């Protein structure tokens, strides 16, 4: 079973050059809770962002070019990537945009965090069809001493 | 000797209700290194948002009210606080207004980050007057892909 994880600013923005201008320390929580145990696939920006492997998680990374740390799993396709991940019951594809937007149809689930911020980014999310989705969970929570925005968390399953 | 430091946002801004709309790991970074096995004065509030002892650092609070905790100092006043952190060459005062407010006229030197943002806080850095001091170091950098803003390091000393 695949599915995507991410956290959406306003208009499915989910990057640009410089980091992104929140804290919010609550939604790496949900991330690390929601991927722990479970293999993660990635580019390599991403990987190249985070600077080390995920722990507790199998990190595959999706790319051409050749990578030399060994403690990650490289890979330079789609089924591949499967391929690394084994026998189990979810992947999780954790972008960026292009990787989500190459896993995105055969996902079948999405953990989405919706970030009331507004931000001029060069990615975005792709563009699902709220349609063909089921909002299974949702769950605001608004900015606090520690989180600079409010947010909300939600659960989509493919219809 | 006593110390300040801070992180400036547009205008001397400095705190607000929810957390600071901002990412900037260098200035964590530094905060951190400049504080490393001294001592610390904060107030309850940023106590509170911290939640937990800043680890190497005696922590001492500044409070009117009693604390529960006993993993840190509590003060009543700026002559204790200063009596509880003994015989070291500086000793830093890390927030909020009203205690950089206190601490300000007893200062010597003060550590502050500019960054490049405008937020509409409530709190600010005291207003201290340029003339009485003199800049040691100033260091600008500009955002990345991990500082969400640029930002400028500087310190002055007491003429
Ligand atoms: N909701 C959501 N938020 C994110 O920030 C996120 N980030 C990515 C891609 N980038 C990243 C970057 C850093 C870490 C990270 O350090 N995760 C740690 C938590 C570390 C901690 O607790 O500080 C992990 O171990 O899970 C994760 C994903 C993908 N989906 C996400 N999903
Ligand atoms: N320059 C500057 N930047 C700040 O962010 C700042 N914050 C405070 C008060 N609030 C805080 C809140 C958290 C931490 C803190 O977590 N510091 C850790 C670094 C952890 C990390 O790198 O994530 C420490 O070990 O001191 C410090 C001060 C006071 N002066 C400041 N001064």
């Amino acid at each position: 079973m695949i599915s995507l994880i991410a956290a959406l600013a306003v208009d499915r923005v989910i990057g640009m050059e410089n980091a992104m201008p929140w804290n919010l320390p609550a939604d790496l929580a949900w991330f690390k809770r929601n991927t722990l145990d479970k293999p993660v696939i990635m580019g390599r920006h991403t990987w190249e962002s985070i600077g080390r492997p995920l722990p507790g998680r199998k990190n595959i990374i999706l790319s051409s070019q050749p990578g030399t740390d060994d403690r990650v799993t490289w890979v330079k396709s789609v089924d591949e990537a499967i391929a690394a991940c084994g026998d189990v019951p979810e992947i999780m594809v954790i972008g960026g945009g292009r990787v989500y937007e190459q896993f995105l149809p055969k996902a079948q689930k999405l953990y989405l965090t919706h970030i009331d911020a507004e931000v001029e980014g060069d990615t975005h999310f792709p563009d699902y069809e709220p349609d063909d989705w089921e909002s299974v969970f949702s769950e605001f929570h608004d900015a606090d001493a520690q989180n600079s925005h409010s947010y909300c968390f939600e659960i989509l399953e493919r219809r």
